């Protein structure tokens, strides 16, 4: 079966759209190549569109039903409930899509307007038809990336699939609770949405330790979306379905199986017939989940497959780690041969081919690698870090183009220990903020596929509780990071980082002179700017922090919510 079928109709933009990064004092102070950041656009959905469309085959053998016996097996202790209706609204985001029946993400969150009377007619059709194929719409996604002519051409736009807005309130009630206790029941720590950026080096440092002559490698699903079948799909709802659940969730979930996660008509726009999905759909609330489970039962049977030694995976969506005994460097590579051929026949096939890899900072984890700096009196501190050119992109953009969902400041809270975090992201912002006369001023920004707010003003409390009071005074980053961060900004543009020092000064001087917590913000995040350094104390406010909602298996296109 074909992933998409198309009928020739256009996928069109619901907005105009940007594709060049406005001049402008305040980005400009950032980064000055504003050229060499672009935004993507319905103009290029067709080469996506391409790109998804392809035939998949499935073969599965003794290790994949194995595998997912085991899978059921575990799923049967778990325990599920609906969520109530004004659960499901508080659970949206602010910005989410509004529906085509004359209401908003104001009037689901508020419980007003047509949105309730809606929601519960939507649902009553759920439990009583579980046939017709619910409509979706499919747009371009408009997202920043900075020009990488060696990896030839910009990227084409990526493409989101979803249902409206009173069917996601739906999957919410039926399905949110079991998108918390499922995937841990299933897959244990291999589960990767359960970690905060610390625990998952930990995670890492552990699992590489405990081999006595590690290798591990990320394996590349070619749009794995596009990958996921018919009946990995329903093999998904028989797993929700191990569960104990009421009827009426076992109702609705089926239902939505049947008419929203197989597979569906697809309208752009205009409402006009765009296609039909046979695939993931990448924008309900079951894509990371159903990702998640279905990357790591094909995984985990590809290992038996081909006889990977001991593995250790860690999964996150698609993205998939496997670390495992290195069996010598030959036999290793006919061994990850073996793998990808078995996760081919799985219909998983590789975009890039799988590398062993002997060195753990080596191994790239949702974008991200481990790194090392030193904390106070010289102990090594792990910690996750990235590439900073996307980020400085958007944070670009973000400065002169304001969003709904502002991605500098998820990353400077998951990557607050880099040195580009905290020289260059920390320092542009809190100026901005006080600039704009806006520092206590809750911000959404999206994280781990779900949306969260956050003052700035919190953030050392938050940093502290998420990453410990050393990530204000790690010093003697890597040269890898040192390289990486200096060449990122020469790439760009900005100013070098002896530069972002003298700014830092000054920017903390006066976050200082505001005092409050705006003076808490200039003593603790700029430390590593000041000569004479201040002796930090641990903050009360970090451990009165509610973070129990944060890291857990998101939504599809983020359409989850905690606050």
């Amino acid at each position: 079966s074909m992933s998409y079928s198309w009928t020739g109709a256009l996928i069109t933009p619901c907005s105009p759209e940007e594709e060049k990064l406005p001049i402008n004092p305040l980005s400009n102070s950032l980064l000055r190549y504003h050229n060499k950041v672009y935004c993507t656009t319905s103009k290029s959905a067709s080469q996506r569109a391409k790109k998804v469309t392809f035939d998949r085959t499935q073969v599965l053998d003794a290790h994949y039903d194995s595998v997912l016996k085991d899978i059921k097996l575990a799923a049967s202790k778990v325990s599920a409930r609906l969520l109530t209706l004004e659960e499901a609204c508080q659970l949206t985001p602010p910005h989410s899509a509004r529906s085509k029946y004359g209401f908003g993400a104001k009037e689901v969150r508020s419980l007003s307007g047509r949105a309730v009377n809606h929601i519960k007619s939507v649902w009553k059709d759920l439990l009583e038809d579980p046939q017709t194929p619910i409509p979706t719409t499919i747009m371009a996604k408009n997202e920043v990336f900075c020009v990488d002519p060696a990896k030839g051409g910009k990227k084409p736009a990526r493409l989101i699939v979803y249902p409206d807005l009173g069917v996601r309130v739906c999957e919410k009630m039926a399905l949110y609770d079991i998108t918390q206790k499922l995937p841990q029941a299933v897959m244990g720590a291999s589960y990767g949405f359960q970690y905060s950026p610390a625990q998952r080096v930990e995670y890492l440092l552990k699992a590489w330790a405990e081999k006595k002559d590690p290798m591990g490698f990320s394996y590349d699903t070619r749009c794995f979306d596009s990958t996921v079948t018919e009946r990995d799909i329903r093999t998904e709802e028989s797993i929700y379905q191990a569960c104990s659940l009421p009827e009426e969730a076992r109702t609705a979930i089926h239902s939505l199986t049947e008419r929203l996660y197989v597979g569906g008509p697809m309208f752009n726009s205009k409402g006009q017939t765009c296609g039909y999905r046979r695939c993931r759909a990448s924008g309900v609330l079951t894509t990371s989940m159903g990702n998640t489970i279905t990357c790591y039962v094909k995984a985990l049977a590809a290992c038996k497959a081909a006889g990977i030694v001991a593995p250790t995976m860690l999964v996150c969506g698609d993205d998939l780690v496997v670390i495992s005994e290195s069996q010598g460097t030959e036999e290793d590579e006919r061994n990850l041969r073996a793998f990808t051929e078995a996760m081919t026949r799985y219909s998983a096939p590789p975009g890039d081919p799988p590398r062993p890899e002997y060195d753990l900072e080596l191994i790239t984890s949702c974008s991200s690698n481990v790194s090392v700096a030193l904390g106070p009196r010289g102990r090594r501190r792990y910690y996750l870090t990235r590439d900073p050119t996307t980020p400085l992109a958007r944070a670009a953009w973000e400065t002169v183009r304001h969003s709904p969902i502002n991605s500098w400041l998820g990353n400077i809270i998951q990557y607050a220990p880099t040195i580009w975090v905290r020289m260059v992201l920390m320092t542009h912002f809190f100026s901005i903020l006080m600039v704009q006369d806006t520092l206590d001023q809750n911000l959404n920004f999206e994280m781990y596929g779900s949306v969260y707010s956050v003052n700035p003003l919190d953030l050392p409390a938050i940093i502290e509780r998420l990453h410990g009071l050393d990530a204000f005074s790690m010093h003697t980053y890597s040269h890898h990071e040192l390289t990486r961060v200096a060449s990122a900004l020469r790439k760009l543009g900005a100013p070098p980082l002896r530069v972002w020092k003298s700014r830092a000064r000054a920017v903390r001087a006066s976050l200082i002179s505001r005092g409050g917590k705006a003076a808490v913000c200039g003593r603790y995040l700029f430390n590593w700017a000041v000569k004479t350094k201040l002796k930090l104390t641990p903050l009360p406010e970090a451990r009165l922090l509610d973070l129990s909602s944060w890291f857990t298996v998101g939504a599809g296109g983020g359409d989850i919510f905690h606050s």
